[PDB]
């Protein structure tokens, strides 16, 4: 997260950090058993790290479960990012309480214009390379489609949408992938793309939750 505030250990307790003998994506816990995160953080042997603040430091609400299972989207596209979404499975639930808890899938698809809290322990510089290990946040409105596809011609879908600033300087970032952004309470992208970090008319680019609540709660329940 560039231009963003440390959070506050635990105050975003649905963030999940994903390891794989190293930090190397977030995600969202969605029950207690079932993380969102995007289809290009897949990879195997994946250990989910909930209760984290400082990454580089067990300081006594972390739980550490390694995932069961991975299922990318059927439709994702690896060139174009479409369908930038995948569902984990934790081999035992985790234990919920007010450090650790899920996040509620949305009713609606929220608007352009609406506030969201993205968070990740990515990369905070637009030049160059710093890692936080404190998870980051950041408060960004939802941008106009009409905007999103003019900052980034021919390669905004259906599936995505742009939050942040067109100035510039407030951003998600490389490390940020896969995490959540969270609107009224709800969670309505996840961490996908964007050209660099934080600079002028390329704001970042975000999963498109509420397309996928149908495939998300009918994958969970037959697997
Ligand atoms: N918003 C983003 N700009 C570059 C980047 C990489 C990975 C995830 C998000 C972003
Ligand atoms: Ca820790």
């Amino acid at each position: 997260i560039v231009g963003g505030y440390t959070c506050g250990a635990n105050t975003v307790p649905y963030q999940v950090s994903l390891n794989s003998g190293y930090h190397f994506c977030g995600g969202s816990l969605i029950n207690s058993q079932w993380v969102v995160s995007a289809a290009h953080c897949y990879k195997s042997g994946i250990q989910v790290r909930l209760g984290e603040d400082n990454i580089n430091v067990v300081e006594g609400n972390e739980q550490f479960i390694s995932a069961s299972k991975s299922i990318v989207h059927p439709s994702y596209n690896s060139n174009t990012l479409n369908n930038d979404i995948m569902l984990i499975k934790l081999k035992s639930a985790a234990s919920l309480n007010s450090r650790v808890a899920s996040i509620s899938l949305p009713t609606s698809c929220a608007s352009a214009g609406t506030q969201c809290l993205i968070s990740g322990w990515g990369n905070t510089k637009s030049s160059g390379t710093s890692y936080p290990d404190v998870l980051k946040c950041l408060k960004a409105p939802i941008l106009s489609d009409s905007s999103c596809k003019s900052a980034y011609p021919g390669q905004i879908t259906s599936n995505m949408f742009c939050a942040g600033y067109l100035e510039g300087g407030k951003d998600s970032c490389q490390g940020d992938s896969g995490g959540p952004v969270v609107c009224s309470g709800k969670l309505q992208g996840i961490v996908s793309w964007g050209s660099g970090c934080a600079q002028k008319n390329k704001p970042g680019v975000y999963t498109k939750v509420c397309n996928y609540v149908s495939w998300i709660k009918q994958t969970i329940a037959s697997n």
